[PDB]
DNA sequence: ATTGTGACGCT
DNA sequence: AGCGTCAC
């Protein structure tokens, strides 16, 4: 009752760009707007695949993962724009510089958390208080809201999409106490409200659409965001987690799309999120681990307490190529060759990163996977990064992985390398 | 023959 | 440190 925390404390939003790569490319190619397209990476091999598709595209039945040649069997009109290659491997500069546009714009309204190339959280607690105040009562007008959802509504006692769009923010207005700047549904609406300021400020500035998700932590956010993608954005309430949760499958939520969760639905024999809710906390867990039962706990009610980090910039940057099939490396030479690409993509971003953002790496990682190992990595280990010179990065990721050729005669690799990667991590101040 | 990333937890 | 999970 009075000592029951309800986790309604921050305001926080999740913005998305809508099918970020197949945006970049559109802006650059008019050609290509407004009609069924995807971004592809490579071409030799079935016609390249594909990791973003715009809606128009969704609507054949095109999804990331598929091969252009598959996709093309679903829509036959699809057009397509290849990612750059550069130093023999696909190159994704143009999609990282279009992300810091966006994360730019972001940061100037709060705080964010780079979360993906294409989405960032923002912790909005502080400017809903400041507008609160600026506001000094007045109601909230339906026509600051042009883009928004509430979840749940309209709901009780138009068969147009924006009709009942307009039907259930006019219900959730209606209902608003806007005297009191301690409610956390006005904080959510008038989080919102900054939300498509953002929103509007980000196409305006870019070009770029995008969702949002508007709720009291970053699961609800990020989940929100999902509900009525693409160009609009969703606020989820706490009122409205218990019949949101009472249907949405375990997977849906951010950290359990994996083995974790289905091990809830495995021992539990539970399906939805809100089926949670008649566990206690040590009964979670004693089967997931003190810190998992925890955040379960208080998740299925709706609560979440991890915090927007002030992070909008990556901590590592990686540069890593696949060699499949039987393309997978079987000589020294050609280990030494790809290990110099890798390191020459690097050198140059790392020391585009050192100008832009006054900071260096200090360790190397460098991952290897051998043919015939299911993981994704064989193994993995650092070495001191203390210049920024190609040469030798590549030379010193050689060294570490020389042993690693179970071959007899040192011309040849044994077992064949299918992934090479190399990654600077540990950055200090400079 | 998904690929190229990138954050964070465990021991 | 090196490995595994999760999601983009
Ligand atoms: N598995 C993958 N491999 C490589 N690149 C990927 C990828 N998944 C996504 N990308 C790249 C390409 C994606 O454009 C970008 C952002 O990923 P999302 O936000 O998951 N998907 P999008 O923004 O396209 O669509 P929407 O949000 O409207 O559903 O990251
Ligand atoms: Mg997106
Ligand atoms: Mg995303």
């Amino acid at each position: 009752g009075p000592h029951m925390a309800t986790g309604q404390d921050r305001v926080v939003a999740l913005v998305d760009m809508d099918c970020f790569f197949v945006q970049v490319e559109q802006r650059q190619n008019p050609h290509l707007r407004n009609k069924p397209c995807a971004v592809v990476q490579y071409k030799s091999w079935k016609g390249g695949g594909i990791i973003a598709v715009s809606y128009e595209a969704r609507a054949f039945g095109v999804t990331r993962s598929m091969w252009a040649d598959d996709a093309k069997k679903l829509c036959p009109d699809l057009l397509l724009a290849q990612v750059r290659e550069s130093r023999g491997k696909a190159n994704l500069t143009k999609y990282r510089e279009a992300s810091v546009e966006v994360m730019e714009i972001m940061s100037r309204f709060a705080v964010i958390e780079r979360a993906s190339i294409d989405e960032a959280y923002v912790d909005l607690t502080s400017a809903v208080q400041e507008r609160l105040q600026k506001l000094q009562g007045q109601p909230i007008s339906a026509d600051l809201l042009p883009s928004t959802y509430i979840e749940g509504l309209p709901q009780g006692p138009t068969v147009q999409k924006e009709g009942m769009r307009k039907q259930g923010l006019f219900q959730w207005l209606d209902s608003l106490q806007i005297d009191n700047l301690t409610s956390p549904d006005l904080q959510l609406t008038v989080g919102a409200v900054i939300v498509e300021e953002m929103r509007a400020a980000i196409e305006r500035e870019t070009g770029f659409q995008c969702s949002a998700g508007i709720s009291h932590n970053k699961v609800l956010a990020k989940l929100a965001c999902g509900l009525n993608k693409p160009n609009r954005q969703t606020l989820v309430s706490h009122g409205s987690v218990p019949q949101l949760f009472s249907q949405m499958p375990i997977r849906k939520i951010r950290s359990l799309g994996g083995k974790l969760g289905a091990s809830v639905i495995e021992i539990l024999g539970i399906e939805y999120m809100g089926e949670l809710t008649q566990f206690t906390e040590s009964q979670l867990q004693s089967h997931f681990g003190e810190k998992n039962g925890s955040w379960l706990y208080a998740m299925c009610r709706g609560i979440e307490h991890d915090p927007v980090k002030p992070r909008q910039l990556p901590k590592t940057i990686g540069c890593s190529k696949n060699f499949p099939g039987k393309t997978a490396l079987a000589t020294r030479e050609q280990v030494q060759w790809w290990l110099l690409q890798l390191a020459q993509e690097l050198e140059e971003r790392l020391t585009k990163d050192r100008n832009d953002n006054d900071r260096v790496a200090t360790q190397l990682v460098v991952s290897i996977r051998v043919q015939g190992d299911k993981r994704l990595s064989s193994l993995r280990r650092c070495c001191a990064l203390t210049r920024y010179d190609a040469h030798k990065m590549s030379h010193d990721a050689f060294t570490v992985i020389k042993n690693c050729n179970t071959s007899g005669i040192q011309t040849e690799w044994s077992p064949p390398l299918t992934m090479l990667f190399l990654c600077a991590t540990k950055f200090s101040a400079s």
